[PDB]
């Protein structure tokens, strides 16, 4: 495949206090399909930083942040897999 240009974290999920910020979520087949609207942007309004794919539901999170980003915490929950956009990790 391509997902190589994430950085995964298993059982993780990204969290960030805020009301005026709806997280896009889609239902997906797998991660590399949510892998590739995230490099391209697809149709964000934003820039793409990471993607969280819920295993159990079939269903993917588009972030315009990572887990470096401020005001955003790393999570534990046994469905999720984060996937961070390794152009965005210093």
């Amino acid at each position: 495949n391509t997902l190589h240009e994430f950085k995964k974290s298993a059982k993780t999920t990204l969290t960030k206090e805020d009301p005026l910020l709806k997280i896009k979520t889609k239902k997906v087949n797998s991660a590399d399909e949510c892998a590739n609207r995230c490099i391209r942007n697809r149709g964000f309004t934003f820039t793409c930083k990471a993607f969280v794919f819920d295993k159990s539901r079939k269903r993917c999170y588009w972030y315009p942040f990572n887990s470096m980003s401020s005001g955003v915490k790393k999570g534990f929950g046994h469905e999720f897999d984060l996937y961070e956009n390794k152009d965005y990790i210093r």
